[PDB]
């Protein structure tokens, strides 16, 4: 990146891009300072980048970042610990605050649910696991409230109570991760304010578990959920995430209706992970199996018929998310997509979990065909029919959402790019990875071309 930014106006992604590009010697130290200058949200979002650089990059470089996180360290715990797991998980072949014990509570707290999950490889059946996890969990309010927080919170907080008996095991591997519902009261600053005190005393669990709540009763009181992986490792699910986003906030610039729901990721570990679980949605094979209907048929059931609002709404939704959904796929080139993976929220979008296998890493055995978005005939049904009069919205939807990523091509890669660095992940191939996510984007290309490009996409995905 060559100098010659004397150029105009930074961003904090231009930033993060000469930081990481340029070969100049006194650049480095310069973009470390004019980090400072930027809005703490805008770069936190780019942490995981910051301390990867960090990690297997110059000494120029390290230096670099070094004072912004030891700036923003001392001034937010919760920063603290991310880049504490960070450096923890980022790193293979290569009042009591700013005190030695500052993270510890939060540690054993984390270290407590992790350990809780290892236990549950000895008991092969889901439910036992369960009768375990809540009979192990419980004791743990023994120790609640504390100075502990659920890094997934988008907001400030102590977590004061764990309804145990609500917790639940997904699956019976094991390394079966499990959900639980945890109550937390909500501060102004988690750093100035001091830890609240004990009362031994649908998406509605919330009522029961408040009047069921010796803390229910309070303003603050908000229920949080999280799945807690224990030995599923989360830094690629992580940077779906990040790209997930990204797009997100790109189609929201240039006004694209798309739609689709980026979930928080927590990486604990190389094999740890936390999750902020999707709510309200469920998950396509379920409906099958509930409902026994064609998904057409579970929309005209549960919402409206033909010409109610309820439905025409519904499937509006299903249309934006499912061509969102479709883009972001392409680009990242998801697989393992089936009906598992893929849910459907209580107002009809879809919503696409489970990003483990992208980019260059693809799932194995599987000989035979390619795990991939699929565009079922089921679903043209939902939509309309091939010539229908809402598939045509379909298509420019996704054409449209296709221009503006290209707009923004830049920001979009620099995730990826940047995270490729002394990585061990599998979605990394050299420099293939880099390079086909870029053709993948095709820059040189006409709009009539991409609305081409996109006709031969979605006759491709039905097959």
């Amino acid at each position: 990146l060559l100098r010659l930014f004397e150029s105009k106006l930074f961003d904090i992604s231009m930033a993060i891009s000469y930081l990481y590009n340029s070969k100049e010697p006194g650049v480095q130290a310069y973009i470390g300072n004019r980090l400072f200058c930027f809005r703490n949200e805008d770069v936190d979002f780019y942490l995981p980048q910051l301390l990867n650089m960090y990690i297997h990059m110059d000494e120029d470089v390290g230096d670099a970042i070094k004072p912004y996180i030891v700036h923003r360290c001392r001034q937010s715990i919760n920063f603290s610990l991310q880049c504490a797991l960070l450096l923890g998980a980022y790193s293979s072949d290569m009042n009591s605050f700013s005190s030695p014990v500052r993270l510890a509570p939060e540690r054993e707290f984390i270290k407590s649910l992790m350990a809780i999950g290892k236990r549950l490889a000895t008991l092969p059946t889901k439910e036992q696991k369960t009768q375990r996890l809540i009979s192990e969990l419980s004791l743990l309010n023994h120790k609640l409230p504390a100075r502990v927080w659920l890094p997934t919170a988008g907001f400030d907080h102590h977590v004061v109570r764990v309804p145990h008996t609500q917790a639940v095991v997904l699956n019976s591997k094991d390394k079966a991760p499990y959900l639980i519902y945890v109550e937390v009261l909500e501060c102004e600053n988690f750093d100035t304010t001091s830890v609240p005190a004990r009362i031994p005393e649908w998406q509605e669990k919330v009522r029961r578990i408040r009047e069921g709540s010796p803390y229910g009763h309070l303003p603050n009181w908000r229920l949080l959920s999280v799945i807690v992986k224990c030995g599923d490792d989360l830094r690629q699910e992580l940077l779906a995430f990040q790209v997930l986003k990204q797009l997100q906030s790109i189609w929201e610039q240039e006004r694209v209706p798309l739609w689709i729901k980026p979930y928080k990721i927590l990486v604990i570990s190389a094999d740890s992970g936390m999750i902020e679980p999707v709510v309200n949605a469920v998950s396509i094979h379920q409906v099958k199996k509930q409902s026994q209907l064609s998904l057409l048929d579970y929309f005209l059931q549960e919402h409206g018929s033909y010409t109610t609002e309820a439905f025409l709404s519904a499937q509006r939704n299903f249309v934006q998310s499912c061509a969102g959904y479709c883009l972001v796929c392409y680009l990242l080139q998801v697989k393992d997509r089936h009906n598992g993976n893929i849910l459907l929220d209580a107002e009809g979008h879809i919503i696409h979990i489970d990003f483990g296998f992208i980019l260059s890493s693809s799932p194995r055995n599987l000989g035979f065909e390619t795990s991939a978005f699929k565009l079922t005939t089921e679903f043209v049904d939902v939509m309309g029919g091939l010539d229908g009069d809402m598939f045509n919205y379909y298509k420019m939807l996704m054409l449209q959402g296709l221009i503006a990523a290209r707009k923004h091509m830049d920001k979009v890669v620099q995730i990826v790019e940047i995270m490729q660095q002394g990585s061990q992940l599998p979605c990394f191939h050299g420099s293939s990875t880099i390079r086909n996510l870029k053709e993948r984007f095709h820059m040189s290309m006409t709009e009539e071309q991409l609305q081409l490009l996109v006709e031969q996409m979605v006759d491709g995905s039905m097959r």
